[PDB]
């Protein structure tokens, strides 16, 4: 067994070619990334692997960090990895009839040389992108992507009920980096209140609520990082007119966790959306989503945990995403410390609530 080096474009031939059989391009090769630990290479083959001629490679430099730092890195990369190859192995029953929703292949991951290779998907825009320009997105393209995350969302937590006990679902249950992770993001509820003026006595209650719900729920597989800024878009080559596909990328945060945390973080992206960019676009997928969800869904959502799921949404992410003006971002994330008082109290004529049932009626 050789030793490669991955950090320099010589390295990298070698690599693919002696070690995995690529025919590579020694002028088909760009570096995109670049710090002490990582690496990313996009590459062009000039045959096709696993049916692509494109894809990257990503690559971790051990002894560039603790060993406890990297460790939890390898951690991170098997759990995203492993995710998408369980997406492309239920491709048929999540992907729908007629549906354009998928993820980036994953080909290939060596643990040995810190090598992982996947489908490189182009210099795609994401949603977060289409829907800040000024024009914004066309509002026919806007209602089609809510219809088919709402479908394949709620395909996906199906799934997860029946199949829990499968070794390979159990697997993710087991992820508990990612439930972490999704912990110290709900610390920040009390933190960003008080930054605002805001200090209302329950949200130490309904922060341990959150707390609790996703280090110990096992009640569906969640895609835990659904929201704008990590969907891509692949309009048409030449007509902008026409949607071809939607890609979600990063699943490092798969897991079992409630069914609501998925409903808040898509939902309440929309909710930013329809405030500081575009009401209606915001606002016909924010719908469109609940329509599919509702239809698709074998399970009947729980309106005061979304509810909440949304609220802790806007606490967290309305000063992130920077927006508007330090006056207006205060009031908003009023609104969401409002929204908590309208869960608890099982309210229904609650300014959240009570859009959520108006939107997802049947008949
Ligand atoms: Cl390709
Ligand atoms: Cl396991
Ligand atoms: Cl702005």
């Amino acid at each position: 067994h050789m030793a490669f080096d991955l950090k320099t474009e010589d390295g990298l031939i070698t690599y693919l070619t002696k070690h995995l059989s690529l025919d590579v391009d020694t002028s088909g090769v760009k570096r995109l990334s670049g710090g002490f630990v990582n690496v990313t290479w996009r590459i062009k083959l000039n045959a096709p692997y696993q049916g692509h001629t494109s894809i990257i490679l990503k690559h971790a430099q051990p002894h560039m960090s603790t060993d406890e730092d990297f460790k939890i890195g390898v951690e991170r990369s098997v759990y995203e990895y492993q995710a998408i190859k369980l997406m492309m192995a239920n491709r048929e029953v999540l992907g729908g009839v007629d549906g354009i929703v998928s993820v980036p292949e994953g080909l290939n991951y060596d643990l040995e040389n810190n090598a992982l290779i996947m489908q490189d998907v182009g210099k795609m825009k994401t949603l977060l992108d289409y829907v800040t320009a000024k024009p914004p997105l066309a509002t026919d393209i806007a209602r089609l992507v809510g219809t088919e995350i709402g479908g394949f969302v709620a395909r996906l937590h199906n799934i997860g009920r029946e199949r829990r006990d499968d070794p390979e679902f159990k697997f993710f249950s087991g992820n508990i980096v990612g439930r972490t992770t999704s912990d110290q993001l709900y610390q920040t509820i009390i933190p960003n209140a008080a930054k605002y003026g805001v200090d209302d006595p329950l949200l130490p209650t309904v922060v341990k609520d959150l707390v609790d719900d996703v280090m110990h729920s096992e009640e569906t597989l969640v895609m835990a990082d659904l929201w704008s800024g990590n969907i891509l878009l692949q309009l048409e080559e030449g007509n902008p007119s026409k949607l071809q596909k939607i890609y979600i990328l990063d699943w490092e945060l798969c897991k079992y966790g409630p069914a609501s945390l998925d409903l808040g973080y898509f939902l309440g992206d929309c909710y930013l959306i329809s405030r500081f960019q575009d009401e209606q676009v915001g606002t016909t997928m924010r719908q469109a989503y609940l329509q599919s969800y509702a239809r698709t869904s074998k399970h009947s959502i729980n309106y005061a945990k979304v509810t909440a799921g949304i609220a802790a949404h806007i606490v967290m992410w309305t000063d992130f995403m920077q927006w508007g003006s330090e006056e207006e971002r205060i009031n908003f994330v009023k609104k969401g410390v409002a929204a908590f008082h309208d869960a608890r109290g099982n309210n229904d004529n609650g300014e959240i609530t009570s859009t959520l049932l108006k939107e997802s009626s049947t008949a």
